[PDB]
C-alpha cells in the first residue's frame, strides 16, 4: 500500500491557498532560490506598504474525519482542514493589518520533526533578510507561531536583531517541545523576550508533572489539543499583542 | 471548518497518476469535450495496437490511515492508498494485455452516489464510441468494475453491440446495489451476462439475508470490504477471465 502523505501535504496549503486568494485575494511571496513550494508563504496584497504586520507561522494543518471503524478508511465527505491560524487572519484583516502566513510541511517518516523545525528556522531568516528589512512603512510585527514551527521564530529572534519592530511573539505549542531562546547578539534579549512572550500549552504537557526564563513565560491550558488551547485563549492572546 | 473531500479525490487520482506513469508509463486518454480531469481514463501505450484488453472500472481509491483516537485528527504518515486496481493493472501487464484504468469521482455530499454511476456511464460510452470501437486490432476484451462505477459497464452492455470483442465482465461489488441489465437490442444478452460475468459481493449483503437473473451470478464471498474480497477471490476471477 502506497503511503499518500506528502500528496496530502501539499493539497491541504493548495486549498488553504484557494480559500485566502478567493476570499481576501492572499499572494504568494517569491522564496526563490530555495526548494520549497510556491505557496509555502501567503501575504495580504501591498505588505510592503503596511504598518503593522501578523505573522503567523505553522506547521501542514490536520485534517479532520469520520472513519468507518471496521474498513478503517477515511469518510471524504466528512474530511475537513482544522485550519489554527484562520481566525487570527481575520481578525487581523478586521483590523486592516498586513498579514503573512507562513506554511511548514511537517517531517513525515520520522521519529520526530526535528528537519521542519530547521526548515522554519531557515524561512523566516529569508523572510526577514530579503524582506522585511526591506519594508518601509512597517512599524509592530507580531509574532504566532503554531506548535514546532515557533523554532524558526524563536530563531530569528535569537540570531537578528529585531526589536526595532517586533512588539510580542506568541506560541500556541500543545503538546510540543519548548523553545528555548539563547540570545546571540544581546542579553537584554533573555528579559525582553519573558515580558513579550506568551507560549501557551497543553493541561497534559510533560513540564507540570519549573519552565526556566530561556522558554519565555509559559502558560498551562486548561484543555489539550493545539485547536482547543486557541479556542481557549485567543482572546488572552489577541489581548497580549494589541498592548504593545 | 472548511471541507476538504474533493481536494483529496483528485490528489488520490493524480498520485496514482504518478506511481502508473513512473512505474509502467501509462499515459491518458483524452477524454476531451467532458468536463472531466485529463487523468481520469488511463492506459497502456499504444492501446490503440492492443490484442486483449483488461478495462478496469473504480471510483476514487480508499484512504486508510489510523487516526489519534480524541483529537480525532488523521496520521498523515500512516494515510495509505488502497488501490483495488493495481493487482489486476499488475496481473495484466504481466502477460502483455493492454490496460485501461478509469477512475470516476465519488459523488460526496450527497444522501447516496446515482450521480457517480451516471457519470461512469457517460464515460464508458463516450470511450467505446471514440475509442475502442475504433481499435483495429482488439480482440478479447476484460471488463473489472470495482464498486458503484460497475454501473457504467452494465450500460454499456445494455446501450452497445459488444459481444464480439467483450469476453467476461466482473463486478467486485461489496457492500453496493446490484446493477440490473436491462438489454435494449438484444434479450439473448440477459442468458449471455449471466453465463459471462461474476459479481462479487460482501458476505453482509441485503440480499441473502433470491437474486433475480438480471443482476448476473450473483456471488456470497466469505468477507467484506472490497479490498477483503478482491484479495479472496483474486484468483477465482482471473480464472473466469482466462477461459474467454
Amino acid at each position: 500500500h502506497h503511503h499518500h502523505g506528502s500528496m496530502l501535504q501539499k493539497a491541504i496549503r493548495q486549498q488553504q491557498q484557494h480559500y485566502l486568494s478567493d476570499e481576501f485575494n492572499f499572494v504568494t511571496l517569491p522564496l526563490v532560490s530555495m526548494d520549497l513550494p510556491d505557496n509555502t508563504v501567503l501575504c495580504t496584497p501591498n505588505i510592503s506598504e503596511s504598518n503593522t504586520i501578523i505573522i503567523v507561522v505553522h506547521d501542514t494543518s490536520d485534517i479532520w474525519a469520520k472513519r468507518n471503524v471496521i474498513s478503517g478508511t477515511i469518510d471524504l465527505s466528512s474530511s475537513v482542514i482544522i485550519d489554527n491560524s484562520l481566525d487570527f487572519i481575520k481578525w487581523g484583516l478586521d483590523r486592516k493589518y498586513g498579514i503573512i502566513d507562513v506554511n511548514i510541511p511537517l517531517t513525515l517518516f520520522e521519529p520526530d520533526n526535528y528537519s521542519g523545525m530547521i526548515t522554519s528556522q531557515e524561512v523566516l531568516i529569508y523572510l526577514w533578510d530579503n524582506y522585511i528589512k526591506y519594508f518601509p512603512s512597517v512599524a509592530k510585527i507580531a509574532f504566532i507561531g503554531i506548535g514546532d514551527s515557533y523554532s524558526g521564530i524563536v530563531h530569528l529572534l535569537g540570531h537578528r536583531d529585531t526589536r526595532a519592530v517586533t512588539k510580542t511573539v506568541i506560541n500556541f505549542l500543545g503538546d510540543k517541545q519548548l523553545k528555548p531562546l539563547v540570545p546571540l547578539v544581546d542579553e537584554t534579549l533573555s528579559e525582553w523576550y519573558f515580558k513579550n512572550s506568551l507560549i501557551f500549552s497543553n493541561n497534559s504537557h510533560q513540564c507540570w508533572k519549573k519552565p526556566r526564563k530561556k522558554f519565555g513565560r509559559v502558560l498551562r491550558c486548561d484543555t489539550d489539543g493545539l485547536n482547543n488551547i486557541i479556542e481557549e485563549r485567543f482572546e488572552e492572546a489577541t489581548d497580549f499583542i494589541l498592548d504593545s
